[PDB]
Formats: C-alpha cells, sequence, structure tokens
C-alpha cells in the first residue's frame, strides 16, 4: 500500500518535472529549483493499490540529523540523471552513497533515471548508465518528463523492486 519513494538527482536534471508528470500527467516547463516538496498518487500497480508517497529532493545541500531520519524513512529512491549533463551521470554515485548510509542497508531499492531523454545533446551514453545500472544491482531507466516516455515505468519499476525487497 504506503511505498515512501525519494527522487534524489543534482539540480536541474527534472526531479520536478518527473514528480509532476506521474502525479499530474503534464509537463510543468517552470517548478521553482528551491521547492523541496512531497506528492501522493494514490495508482494501482500489478493489482495493488499503492499510496506512492513521492519525495522531490530539490533545495540546498544541508545534512541535518533531521534530514537523515526522514531518507532513512524513505523506501524506495530514483537516482536521478539528464542525459545531456554529464556531471548529473557523476553525482549519481554521491546519492547512492548518501542511500547506503542513511538506511545502514547494502540493499536498498533503486532505479537509476536517465531523464531528458528527448533531447538531441546526449552526454552520457546508454552503455554508460546500463554499466553504472549494473554495477548496482539496480534497473536503469531513460525516462522524458517532456514526454512522459519511460515516467510510469521508472516509479512503478522502483516500487515493484520494493515489493522484492520485502519478500526478502
Ligand atoms: C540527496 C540526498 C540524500 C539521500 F539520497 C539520502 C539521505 C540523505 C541524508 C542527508 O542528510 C542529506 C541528503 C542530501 N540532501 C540534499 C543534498 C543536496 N541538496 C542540494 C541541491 C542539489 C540537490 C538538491 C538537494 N539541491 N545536494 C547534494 O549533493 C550534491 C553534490 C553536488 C555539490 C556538492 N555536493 C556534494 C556531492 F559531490 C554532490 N546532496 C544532498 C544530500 F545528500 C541525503
Ligand atoms: N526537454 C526536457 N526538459 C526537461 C525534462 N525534465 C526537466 N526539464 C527541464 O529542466 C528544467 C529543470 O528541471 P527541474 O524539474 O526544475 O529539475 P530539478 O531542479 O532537478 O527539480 C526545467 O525548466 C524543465 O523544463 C525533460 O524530460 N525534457
Ligand atoms: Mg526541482
Amino acid at each position: 500500500t504506503e511505498y515512501k519513494l525519494v527522487v534524489v538527482g543534482a539540480d536541474g536534471v527534472g526531479k520536478s518535472a518527473l514528480t509532476i508528470q506521474l502525479i499530474q500527467n503534464h509537463f510543468v516547463d517552470e517548478y521553482d529549483p528551491t521547492i523541496e516538496d512531497s506528492y501522493r498518487k494514490q495508482v494501482v500497480i500489478d493489482g495493488e493499490t499503492c499510496l506512492l508517497d513521492i519525495l522531490d529532493t530539490a533545495g540546498q545541500e544541508e545534512y541535518s540529523a533531521m534530514r537523515d531520519q526522514y531518507m532513512r524513512t524513505g523506501e524506495g529512491f530514483l537516482c536521478v540523471f539528464a542525459i545531456n549533463n554529464t556531471k548529473s551521470f557523476e553525482d549519481i554515485h554521491h546519492y547512492r552513497e548518501q542511500i547506503k548510509r542513511v538506511k545502514d542497508s547494502e540493499d536498498v531499492p533503486m532505479v537509476l533515471v536517465g531523464n531528458k531523454s528527448d533531447l538531441p545533446s546526449r552526454t552520457v551514453d546508454t552503455k554508460q548508465a546500463q554499466d553504472l545500472a549494473r554495477s548496482y544491482g539496480i534497473p536503469f531507466i531513460e525516462t522524458s518528463a517532456k514526454t512522459r516516455q519511460g515516467v510510469d515505468d521508472a516509479f512503478y519499476t522502483l516500487v515493484r523492486e520494493i515489493r522484492k525487497h520485502k519478500e526478502k
């Protein structure tokens, strides 16, 4: 039923666009980059009604004790980079290690997301992202918030992952 998802990623990669697409089915062209906020979507995934509580983490860099305990209640994570930025791909490792830290676990459900797949300025290879996703034991998804491609499939896969982490 309830699954706390966290869309992590560097400023700009389209975490808020991928949030507002899953929740409202439209491309927002200007969501405040200083606004970090949570959003729930009741969707039915594979027979089971699921209240996905998605946190779009997007503000300033803080690491308070409050924020640890907060991201430790996050059960699953979308590591969101943009195909049109390399720093955004190199930041995916950083996000994964903050998750491994706050979760005290090597085995936390994650899904690599190569956002902005519609732009013709690919700087991050699909092989790279598959290589980075195969080293983590996580699925890799290429998405487009502008065109919703892979959006559902991304968040849905993450919950399928979280489903598989619970039967373990
Ligand atoms: C996330 C998360 C995160 C998790 F998944 C899990 C647990 C966490 C527990 C924390 O206590 C705290 C976090 C946490 N919260 C906010 C961060 C952040 N703010 C700044 C901007 C860019 C995103 C958004 C959010 N707005 N930015 C960067 O890291 C980016 C880089 C780029 C410049 C320097 N830093 C150091 C690294 F090299 C990479 N990390 C952040 C971070 F860990 C956590
Ligand atoms: N073309 C395209 N632009 C995107 C996509 N996702 C986000 N953007 C753009 O990237 C900019 C910043 O994205 P935002 O959602 O603010 O990312 P955040 O700062 O990581 O939350 C926005 O102006 C969006 O128009 C996408 O899939 N395709
Ligand atoms: Mg944002």
